[PDB]
Formats: structure tokens, sequence, C-alpha cells
């Protein structure tokens, strides 16, 4: 059968519904292999442990390919999950004090993403002209302090920071809703739609293409609504 890698949590639930559709509508057997770190499913795909994965956006894929040299490609988009800014210390962004701590993901692409969101929030300005680092902060009026944490740690940081940019797959299990709890989220038209990735040699495999189709099925869209609400947008 087809082995597909996901990150444990809400997206794995989504994949469970896709797996049912795959069997019932496509006669395809899908075995879901869960992981607990963003940095792992691409290694599992590269080494043959899984045949596809569904957990990342294109900038993340490009970044890890540059780091590791994996021969992996996207065969289609699933959903975009607009990233939110969350806090347990403020209800409005203007409440931020001088020198407040803002936590962001520490991996290159999601860190750049979070910095772009802080800029959208009018908290900072980045040097003029996807790979942004705090060194690219040109304006920081409130002298906010950027704290770089692993993505899976951000949801537990809210007792120690004033604001955090958190990926939706991690926010939800922490009881945080992008629609209900975020002070601000990205727009829907970002470069961060998630994808199904496969080995380069398998890009034309009809069974892997069928997984993409199943993930666009009415049943999967309906399940996305129940799991993510407005926090997931079909892509
Ligand atoms: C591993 S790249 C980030 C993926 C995560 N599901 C997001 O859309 O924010």
């Amino acid at each position: 059968m087809v082995r597909v890698g996901t990150i444990a949590g809400p997206e794995t639930q989504l994949m469970e519904v896709a797996k049912q559709v795959a069997l019932n509508r496509y006669g395809l057997h899908v075995n879901i292999i869960t992981f607990s770190d963003y940095n792992t499913p691409n290694e599992a795909l590269a080494d043959g442990s899984v045949d596809a994965n569904m957990f990342q956006h294109l900038p993340y894929l490009k970044a890890q390919i540059e780091m590791r040299g994996y021969k992996i490609v996207s065969i289609g988009k699933t959903f975009v999950y607009p990233m939110g800014l969350y806090s347990k210390k403020i209800t409005a962004l203007t409440q931020l004090k001088t020198g407040a701590k803002i936590a962001v993901p520490s991996d290159p692409s999601n860190e750049a993403r979070a910095l772009l969101l802080l800029e959208k929030a009018q908290l900072i300005q980045l040097k003029t002209h996807i790979n942004a680092t705090p060194m690219d902060i040109a304006s920081n009026p409130k002298k906010l302090k950027i704290v770089e944490l692993d993505a899976a740690q951000l949801s537990r940081s809210l007792g120690d920071v004033d604001l955090a940019a958190i990926n939706t797959n991690y926010a939800i299990p922490a009881g945080l809703s992008p629609s209900r709890d975020a002070l601000l989220t990205e727009g829907p038209n970002s470069p961060y739609a998630n994808v199904v990735a496969v080995r380069e040699d398998d890009k034309n495999d009809p069974r892997l293409k069928q997984l993409v189709s199943a993930l666009h099925s009415p049943a999967v869209l309906s399940a996305a609504k129940k799991i993510f609400g407005d926090g997931a947008i079909p892509a």
C-alpha cells in the first residue's frame, strides 16, 4: 500500500478522512505514518520510509532541500493555514510594552514568515525588497525582543512571552483557535499553502496523484471545516 507521512495532530485527523475516501472511492490503501517534528517527514520520504508526505509548505520544502539535498517535489496543494499571532497577556496589539518579547519559529522559512506577519501587524518593518531574519528588521519602534523557538515549543511559551506567532497545526492542540483567539492572522493568498510531496522519481505515480485528489474531495473539505473552521482554506 501507500505510506503517507503526517505530523501528529489535527492534520493527521484530516489525513484519516482522506484515507477513508482513498479506500472507499479510489480503492486505494493508505497507511498513515505520523511524525513529531517538521524536520523528519522529508528524511522519511527521501529514505523510502514513506511514499509521500503532507505537512509542509513550498518555502519549507525549498529550504530543507537546500540544507539536505533531497530530491523531492510537490505534486499538489492541499490547504493554506493562515498563521496567527497569539497571546495570554494582551488582547490587543497596541498593548505591547517597550521591550516586549515576541516568540517566532526558529526554522528559516517559518521564521521569515512570522517576521512578515509582525510587519503586517505594523510592529516592525523589514529592509526593503521569504528569507527574512531579525537582522533584516529595519524599524523596531517598541524595541521588541524576538525569541526564536522550535515550532513545537511555541504554544507552551505564552506564559513567558507577550506574543507568539504559532503554526495552526500546533495552535489547535493547545486550545488556540486562529479564528477565535488570534489577535491577527495572515491573509489567505500567501505562499504558504501546504503540499503533498513525493520523491522526484515518483512524481507521475497515479496512486500518489490520487492521494492529492482525495484531499480535495467533498468529504475532506467538510472535515477540514470541522477540524480547522476558517483556519483552513482549500488550495
Ligand atoms: C512545515 S512548514 C509549516 C506547515 C504548517 N502546517 C503550516 O501551514 O503553517
